[PDB]
């Protein structure tokens, strides 16, 4: 039998430090080819070592399709292949979009079970998972409304995080580095951000806040660790909350929610689960 592994690159739908994303073709089906940059070959490893140790299947988590490492006269060629979502990510869909009440919860509560899904244990089954780099470019956009959660180059089974997002126990080095549940902790501080991005898209009363990353008023471009840390620790800054959320009772329900994923004390922070449970019950 032919074993078919041809995959013809389209096109570069992403370039950075990591590598590229590729949309390719595979007898005649879409699919995203990353090909990480040697500076970031842990990422391939790690993500590989997680998917041979458990094929997560989630309607919000990315498919997973193949990793390869290819064999170059000089270097070693590393590919994972996952399925394609044209609309792209979250971060990319915001910045152009608006959104109305059922769709930010559609976006939100799609984020919250694939978050849920990678935290829980199930005997039998999967371990825990932590993601460790929870954000709007780790997110994409499905043509129904929800979102799959993107990259477990980071990810612990039970590189540093983008700095932007990093909770304040990682920030001043105090997270137990020992404590499974820590690592859950640090994804649930980045969901509140991720939370506050879309809530900020969603109108209400003809008012839209501009698309911002979090931390926009406070910090430059590529935040330095101390310029975080000072944000985040020291003076223990969180997001705004724009009075206009406070007449929309979506807005004021998610507010809420936000704050609750933002406490300085990591053990008084939401579970997904719990987060899921509130998203069910707001509107
Ligand atoms: C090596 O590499 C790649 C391979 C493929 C690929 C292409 N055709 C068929 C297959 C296939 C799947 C499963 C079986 C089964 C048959 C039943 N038996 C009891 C166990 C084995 C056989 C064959 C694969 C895995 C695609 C790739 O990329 C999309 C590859 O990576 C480049
Ligand atoms: C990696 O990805 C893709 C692979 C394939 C593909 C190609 N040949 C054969 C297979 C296959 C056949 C049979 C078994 C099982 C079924 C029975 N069991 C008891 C033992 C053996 C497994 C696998 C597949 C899945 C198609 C895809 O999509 C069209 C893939 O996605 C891009
Ligand atoms: C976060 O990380 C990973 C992401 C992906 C991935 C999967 N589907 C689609 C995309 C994508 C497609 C298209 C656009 C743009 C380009 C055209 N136009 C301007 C609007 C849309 C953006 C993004 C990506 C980037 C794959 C990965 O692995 C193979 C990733 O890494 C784990």
């Amino acid at each position: 039998r032919t074993v078919a592994r041809d995959i013809t690159l389209l096109e570069c739908v992403g370039k950075g430090r990591y590598g590229e994303v590729w949309r390719g073709s595979w007898q005649g089906e879409n699919v995203a080819v990353k090909i990480f940059s040697s500076r970031d070959e842990k990422s391939w490893f790690r993500e590989t070592e997680l998917y041979n140790t458990v094929m997560l299947r989630h309607e919000n988590i990315l498919g997973f399709i193949a990793s390869d490492m290819t064999s170059r006269h000089s270097s070693t060629q590393l590919w994972l292949i996952t399925h394609y979502h044209e609309m792209g990510s979250l971060y990319d869909y915001l910045q152009l979009t608006t959104l109305d009440t059922v769709s930010c919860l559609r976006i939100v509560l799609s984020i919250a079970s694939g978050l849920a899904h990678l935290h829980i244990e199930i005997f039998g089954g999967k371990p825990a998972i932590a993601h460790r780099d929870l954000k709007s470019k780790n997110i994409l956009v499905k043509k129904n409304g929800q979102c799959c959660i993107a990259d477990l180059g980071l990810a612990v089974m039970h590189r540093v995080g983008t700095k932007r997002y990093m909770a304040p126990e990682v920030l001043d080095e105090t997270i137990q580095v020992d404590c499974f549940d820590s690592y859950k902790r640090v994804d649930i501080w980045a969901f509140g951000l991720v939370l506050w991005e879309v809530a900020r898209r969603m109108v209400s009363n003809g008012i839209v806040e501009d698309y911002k990353p979090p931390f926009y008023d406070v910090v430059p471009n590529d935040p330095s660790f101390e310029d975080m840390r000072k944000v985040v620790c020291v003076d223990q800054q969180r997001p705004n909350i724009p009075n206009r959320w406070f007449s929309d009772p979506t807005l004021t329900s998610l507010a809420k929610l936000m704050k609750e994923c933002w406490y300085q004390n990591p053990s008084a922070r939401l579970t997904a689960l719990r987060i899921k449970k509130t998203l069910t019950k707001i509107d």
